[PDB]
């Protein structure tokens, strides 16, 4: 899948088509663009397929990851979506948005500690007033 | 024979336990051996080996990372220290070495963020303190 992909591509450290500019930026940004539009569109398996090419151009790409973890976390892929946002968050991700949809994936994978932990998280350090509504909705029934 | 003929059709690693679980550990173990000789090249080897067995390895993974620091492949090492820090959730020490690697790439605001996110949410004092020391610094 793709973390297994991005550790087998580490792991090889050849020159990379990134390494290479093997694609402009506004191609890259117009590909995202697409992707985001068969997203919106319901058509989730255009997007995926969008995102997953993105990712393997530039897996160390916040916005292509959280797109993709989206995607993975729809299609009940809960351990890949919840991988995915953890490396937007190590990556920079400016928000706890990708920890609270963590939690969500975490209690389907039936791991209640770790969902506890990132619903906890959420409620101690994010700003966001309504999203700490709904991880205190979630904490209240993990019991 | 039997063992390496049924791996082998299932593959066509980990999945299938081909490598019972005390060699791992004592591939491990070597390859940290190697590592503390100051012997590189042959630890990368090792973690490289250990990897592929085990690509959700973060103990793994981290020393395969650890050696591309070493080597000042800096972005190949921070690549890699995000992918150990995605797997195990909640330790702060790949995200403390991907600052020293942005440092050392001239990323001071990228170093920056990790910092603050050790700061922000390890439980690890000793840790921390490197992580302030930096921070002081910047
Ligand atoms: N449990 C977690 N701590 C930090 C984090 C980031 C992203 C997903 C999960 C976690
Ligand atoms: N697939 C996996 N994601 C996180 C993790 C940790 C340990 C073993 C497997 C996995
Ligand atoms: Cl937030
Ligand atoms: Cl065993
Ligand atoms: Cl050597
Ligand atoms: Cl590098
Ligand atoms: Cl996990
Ligand atoms: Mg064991």
């Amino acid at each position: 899948g793709s973390i297994s992909t991005a550790v087998i591509d580490a792991i090889n450290s050849g020159a990379t088509l990134k390494d290479i500019n093997a694609i402009p930026d506004d191609m890259m940004d117009d590909i995202y663009s697409y992707a985001y539009d068969f997203y919106n569109k319901g058509r989730i398996e255009e997007a995926e397929v969008f995102f997953r090419f993105l990712c393997i151009y530039d897996f160390y790409n916040v916005d292509y990851i959280m797109g993709l973890a989206a995607i993975y976390q729809i299609k009940e892929q809960f351990q890949q979506a919840a991988d995915l946002y953890a490396v937007a968050f190590a990556l920079g991700k400016n928000d706890y948005t990708p920890v609270f949809h963590t939690g969500q994936c975490q209690l389907r994978l039936k791991a209640p500690l770790k969902a506890k932990e990132c619903f906890e998280l959420v409620i101690q350090h994010s700003n966001d007033e309504k999203l700490k509504i709904k991880a205190q909705s979630y904490l209240d029934a993990i019991q």
